[PDB]
């Protein structure tokens, strides 16, 4: 019992809502193994040391992601910064996790809403592969597009129109859910893993033996395994794997830091970051195996090319899972199962997002870590009406403009920004010499290589690829107006510009000569003394030249 519950927290760290909903149709959209490799590439090479760091980070410093930063004072603004990336994260993840209890609620019968067309929802375009000898008149595409989302009464993002009622209660109860297990303390989160620890890898597997045995899933396999260069030598591809990556690992939101805050002084670091990564890899992997199998199905059966069987954009799960799952027997259990697997997913991911905002929050603010009920109350109403804002019925428009700018450049930066920090500024070997003292043994030459030199010098050539090579956002055959485009930057760099504008308040905050200034300001504060005895340890090459 003793092992299965530490293997069942190990595994659990792991596996989030992102490696079963977003990786799929990111995958898909980049063609397949062409975005495998740069992935595992990626997950390597940046996820695994930084991980690794942000859990060193918060075991060590019993600190949230925002005060955590008094090892150096001028990166409180990273810390900012990624907090607000969790806000925007949390608005479209619950919308998400509202879309999976709606989605649940309407499985519960006999003949299941997604499996020929003839209902209210359904257009006189609606074509039946059964009833009957593109991608938006399939049957449980129509349902996803009419049915949940009212997709059908939007003209675009200009139109959102109002706030859809059912989708609205469903995100009200998730609301409700997510505050009452929030709103007393860490301890509550804990005994949540077991429902999140086994449903999602069952799921998976029979998902793959049931898919391998279709018609369509040979081609779609095929597909699959086969690498295009050409796609490699893009950048748009290495961009969606590092992205992703950073958010299926959940480093750069100031999830890890604030949940290791509270681990204990002598947890071993390093094998939880090994474990998550090698479990996150293979998840990933076999996501990805059943999702073309799937669809190599789907394109065997509709008679359309596996290019065009079902949309590249948020929502690829909900509009394929359901079509496997009316081939299997039983098809109803089948349904519920998974979706409340989907839901208990969901919860846990934004429970843990959330978490992580209020101890960032609240470890800079004492008053507020006082009155942690109002200031949860607070934050999770702020969170609904702004998830509320994208319930609308072309709330999709929304979400794909979240999905696209909260992320992506945002943490990249946010992530190098640390990574410079703490490896530069405060001492690669101070940061091994803590990990020493913390767990026992230094860490190896590669951890230290890939803090200091590997993964700041990828992330700043992933960011700035991103900056110069940046298309135009769209939705499958919708093209946003530039002002969405405008919008989603705007959003971007509300959160990216945190760092200088704090940098230059604490520049200006501080009293003494430009060197004081500089010096009191890289110190860690418990140091602060030694500033008047000239002896700073950031004005010697050494120290910068130190692996
Ligand atoms: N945008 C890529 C497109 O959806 C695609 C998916 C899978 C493929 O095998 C392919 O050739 C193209
Ligand atoms: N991978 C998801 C990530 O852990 C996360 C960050 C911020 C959030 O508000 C959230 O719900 C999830």
């Amino acid at each position: 019992g003793k092992k299965i519950d530490f293997l069942l927290s190990v595994v659990g760290f792991a596996v989030d809502l992102a490696n079963v909903w977003r990786f799929p149709y990111l995958c898909y959209k980049n063609g397949g193994g062409a975005f495998l490799i740069p992935y595992t590439l990626f997950l390597i090479i940046a996820g695994m040391p930084l991980f690794y760091m942000e859990l060193a980070l918060g075991q060590y410093n019993r600190e949230g992601a925002a005060t955590v930063w008094k090892i150096c004072p001028f990166f409180k603004g990273v810390g900012y910064a990624v907090i607000l990336i969790a806000l925007y994260v949390g608005f479209y993840y619950n919308v998400i996790i509202a879309w999976s209890l709606y989605y649940l609620f309407s499985s519960f019968t006999l003949n299941l809403p997604w499996t020929d067309c003839g209902h209210t929802w359904n257009s006189p375009n609606c074509t039946d592969p059964k009833l009957l000898n593109k991608y938006k008149f399939t049957p449980a595409a129509e349902f996803y597009e009419r049915g949940v989302l009212h997709l059908h009464e939007s003209s675009g993002i200009h139109d959102i129109g109002l706030p859809q009622w059912q989708l609205l209660l469903c995100l009200m109860v998730v609301v409700i859910v997510l505050y009452f297990s929030l709103w007393k303390g860490v301890k509550t989160s804990g005994k949540v893993v077991w429902i999140t620890a086994t449903l999602p890898y069952f799921v998976l597997f029979v998902l793959l033996v049931h898919g391998v045995t279709l018609p369509g899933a040979s081609n779609g396999i095929n597909a699959y395994l086969h690498i295009d260069f050409y796609r490699l030598k893009e950048a748009t591809v290495w961009i969606d794997a590092a992205t992703q990556i950073f958010f299926s690992l959940g480093a750069g939101f100031g999830v890890l830091i604030a949940f290791a805050s509270y681990n204990k002084f002598d947890n071993n670091c390093y094998r939880d970051a090994l474990l998550t990564s090698s479990i996150n890899c293979i998840t990933s992997f076999v996501s990805g195996f059943a999702i073309f199998s799937i669809l190599g199905y789907m394109a065997h059966e509709h008679k359309v090319n596996i290019e065009d069987v079902a949309t590249e954009g948020a929502g690829l799960v909900f509009i394929l899972y359901p079509e496997a799952i009316s081939t299997l027997s039983g098809s109803t259990f089948w349904a519920v199962v998974f979706f409340v697997m989907l839901l208990a997913l969901g919860l846990d991911s934004s429970m843990g997002g959330m978490e992580a905002v209020i101890t960032g929050l609240a470890d800079d603010f004492q008053v507020l870590k006082r009155h942690r009920k109002l200031f949860t109350f607070g934050v999770t109403f702020s969170t609904f009406l702004l998830a509320l804002f994208c319930i609308t019925k072309g709330g999709i428009y929304v979400l794909t403009l979240l999905d696209t700018f909260a992320a992506g450049t945002s943490i990249l930066f946010a992530v190098l920004m640390e990574a410079i920090g703490v490896s530069w500024f405060y001492g690669v070997d101070r940061f091994s010499n803590d990990i020493q003292q913390m767990m026992g043994f230094r860490p190896g030459l590669y951890w230290r290589l890939c803090w200091k030199f590997v993964s700041p010098a990828f992330l700043l050539f992933v960011v700035v690829v991103s900056i110069i090579n940046f298309k135009p956002l769209t939705y499958d055959d919708y093209i946003f107006p530039p002002w969405a485009n405008w919008v989603g930057w705007g959003i971007a760099l509300s959160s990216m510009v945190l760092v200088p504008i704090y940098v230059i308040y604490k520049f200006l905050s501080t009293q003494g000569s430009l060197w004081e200034r500089l010096a009191y300001g890289i110190t860690p504060e418990n140091e602060h003394h030694l500033v008047a005895q000239r002896d700073i340890r950031q004005f010697q090459l050494q120290h910068w030249l130190a692996i």
